[PDB]
DNA sequence: CCGGAGCGTTCAGCGTTCGTTTATCTCCCCCTGGCACTGTCATCTCCGTCAGACCGTCGCA
């Protein structure tokens, strides 16, 4: 909680695992599962 | 010596024309939705106040 919140937005979102084609087309899959669930 | 004709004014028959509406047809404005090679962290601030106080804050003692 400091000043310029868009620095701490972007700290904020911190190390998050970047997807690659198989990570995404299984979160797709998985996606499409819970949707039809 | 009234009588008639001509003239002034004032109203009832139907006959046309207005005053104000109505739905349909072009032209335009305005809002929500589509785009499928990939493309996954910006941005320059801020200095030669200034003058000292008021105040809380904070690590050292």
């Amino acid at each position: 909680a400091t000043a310029d919140p868009v620095k701490d937005y972007l700290k904020q979102i911190g190390k998050v695992p970047l997807l690659n084609a198989e990570q995404e087309v299984e979160l797709a899959k998985r996606i499409e599962a819970g949707l039809f669930a």
